[PDB]
């Protein structure tokens, strides 16, 4: 029941995304893995708000499972800021090369691209993450690589990274989905420094009308009424949990660096004190 238009509209959507998202994290490689006043308390708070242990399978057959310290005054919950840091850098990749496969994102300005890319790149990493976010053991299957929430549920659910990602997977989105769930994010008009907001939102409005279509056409069942507007409210939720983000790893950079150049160049870091 959907247009040629907004069919040829999921059809190059899923073609870049088929493209460029590597669900089994095949090249994910050479990563980095850890070791075998008032800003430091907030930073000590900051960090554990996301728990995670991490099991790397062998090609072999073999298992390293690596269980995080406690907090103990220290230095030793930087640990695991460097593995997540080349994680990031290698989804944030990914990402970069999704937009720039899409026409729609090509046919812009080269800097409200790189504005769009800054203020979306975290919100449609975590899209992707939720794809392969399984809810009944709480991990992010990355492939040979595997994020374990450290365990109860009712309080995991007060971080509002981790209730975004089980309430999303609860809406049991269908790829077509989620792919115009990252257009949406990555055509937002309102990032800041973009310059053609006008098209910007002409384009955003498109992918959400197509988005609600879809779902008009193919989803009757009483489940999924409202489907539509349930996923624009998690868009506003994770454009909210991006700006808490973002304001919370300025702070570990500001006091621990870690930032990737790639990193530092979506969030602004000029690379000078
Ligand atoms: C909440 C959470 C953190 C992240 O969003 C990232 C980022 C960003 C990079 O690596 C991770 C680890 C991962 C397995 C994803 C879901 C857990």
């Amino acid at each position: 029941g959907l247009t040629e238009e907004q069919r040829m509209m999921i059809r190059e959507l899923m073609d870049a995304q088929m493209k460029t998202f590597d669900t089994t994290f095949s090249h994910f490689k050479n990563f980095r893995l850890p070791g075998v006043a008032a800003k430091w308390s907030q930073v000590r708070k900051d960090l554990c708000s996301l728990k995670v242990s991490l099991q790397l399978r062998g090609e072999d057959g073999s298992v390293w499972n690596y269980k995080p310290p406690a907090d103990s005054g220290g230095k030793e919950i930087f640990s695991l800021l460097p593995h997540m840091a080349d994680m990031s850098t290698y989804m944030f990749k990914g990402i970069i090369s999704f937009a720039k496969v899409i026409s729609y994102f090509r046919d812009l300005p080269i800097e409200d691209q790189i504005s769009l890319l800054k203020g979306a790149a975290f919100e449609l990493c975590q899209l992707r993450f939720n794809t392969v976010f399984n809810a009944e053991t709480g991990t992010w299957e990355c492939g040979r690589l595997s994020y374990c929430l450290e365990d109860g549920f009712q309080q995991l659910l007060l971080e509002p990274m981790l209730k975004f990602h089980y309430m999303l997977k609860k809406l049991q989105l269908h790829e077509e989905e989620y792919v115009l769930m990252q257009a949406i994010s990555l055509f937002s008009p309102d990032r800041p420094g973009v310059l053609q907001h006008r098209v910007v939102d002409q384009l955003q409005e498109q992918f959400a009308i197509t988005l609600k279509s879809y779902i008009e056409c193919n989803r009757p069942q009483p489940a999924h009424r409202f489907l539509f507007l349930k996923i624009m409210a998690m868009l506003t939720e994770l454009r909210s949990i991006n700006a808490q983000h973002t304001q919370r790893l300025l702070r570990i950079q500001d006091i621990h660096p870690f930032a990737t150049p790639l990193m530092q160049e979506l969030f602004g870091i000029t690379g000078s004190l």
